[PDB]
C-alpha cells in the first residue's frame, strides 16, 4: 500500500483505489494501473520532472529502502491477476530488486523528488508505474 500526496491530489495504485478515491476522481487509466483522486488537505511531495535512470524505492515487505538502476518508461505484459487480464501495462519502468504482493504503492525518488510508484513485481525485478510526465499534477 501507499500514494503520492502533491497539492490537492492523490495518486494511488488505480487496483488498490477506495470508494472514497472512485467518488472523488479526477483521472484514471488501467493501462498504467493509475488512478488520482482529489483531497481537500494540501500534499507537499516533490514530483520529479527528469529523466533519471537511477533512485531509492521503500520496500515494504523488507521495511527498508533499496537504491536501483531502472529502465525508461515503456509499455510492457503484465500477467494476469484478481485485478487485470494478461495485458501491455504502460509508462512502466523495471529494476532489479525485490518486491511481493503488498508492496505496491511504495514511493521511487530521485535526487529530483517523486518518479513513481510500485506497481508489479515477480523474478527478482520490481516495476514502477512513471508519474514524471503528469504535469498537470503541480497545477
Ligand atoms: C507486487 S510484487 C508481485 C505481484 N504483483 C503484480 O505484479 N501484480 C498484481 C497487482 C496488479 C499489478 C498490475 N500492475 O497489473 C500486477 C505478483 C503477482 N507477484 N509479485 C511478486
Ligand atoms: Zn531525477
Amino acid at each position: 500500500s501507499g500514494a503520492i500526496y502533491v497539492g490537492n491530489y492523490r495518486v494511488v495504485n488505480r487496483h488498490l483505489a477506495t470508494h472514497n478515491d472512485w467518488a472523488n476522481l479526477v483521472w484514471e487509466d488501467s493501462s498504467r494501473d493509475l488512478l488520482v483522486s482529489s483531497t481537500t488537505a494540501q500534499g507537499c511531495d516533490t514530483i520529479a520532472r527528469c529523466d533519471c535512470q537511477t533512485g531509492v524505492y521503500y520496500c515494504s515487505s523488507r521495511r527498508k529502502h533499496y537504491p536501483v538502476s531502472f529502465s525508461k518508461p515503456s509499455l510492457i505484459f503484465v500477467e494476469a491477476s484478481e485485478y487485470y487480464p494478461a495485458r501491455y501495462q504502460s509508462h512502466l519502468m523495471l529494476a532489479v530488486g525485490h518486491s511481493e504482493p503488498g508492496d505496491c504503492g511504495g514511493i521511487l525518488r530521485c535526487q529530483h523528488g517523486v518518479v513513481g510508484i510500485v506497481s508489479t513485481g515477480g523474478n527478482g525485478l520490481v516495476g514502477f508505474a512513471d508519474v514524471r510526465d503528469l504535469l498537470w499534477l503541480d497545477e
